[PDB]
């Protein structure tokens, strides 16, 4: 697997959530995507509250 | 986000899911991933019927 690529997308898209100013749908399935995302590469990013 | 690298992270994603040696609770989380971007970004790479 590629860690790293997948990593920094994982950071990336944590950062859409924080500074992005994305419409509230696309809050919603983004962050269901990031949760899914740590899951698949075994990697994480700490945000309380995303659930997983 | 810009729809471009949307499009490439998805693109990414799916490369990942046929050639990353994911476990297999991994691809689940990641095809699920996948959706999510889709419907985030509103740009399609899988076009999963899945996809909410
Ligand atoms: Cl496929």
């Amino acid at each position: 697997m590629k860690k790293r690529l997948a990593y920094a997308i994982i950071q990336f898209l944590h950062d859409q959530l924080r500074h992005g100013g994305l419409s509230s749908d696309a809050q919603e399935s983004l962050e269901v995507a990031i949760q899914c995302l740590e899951t698949a590469f075994g990697v994480t990013v700490e945000d309380s509250d995303l659930a997983l």
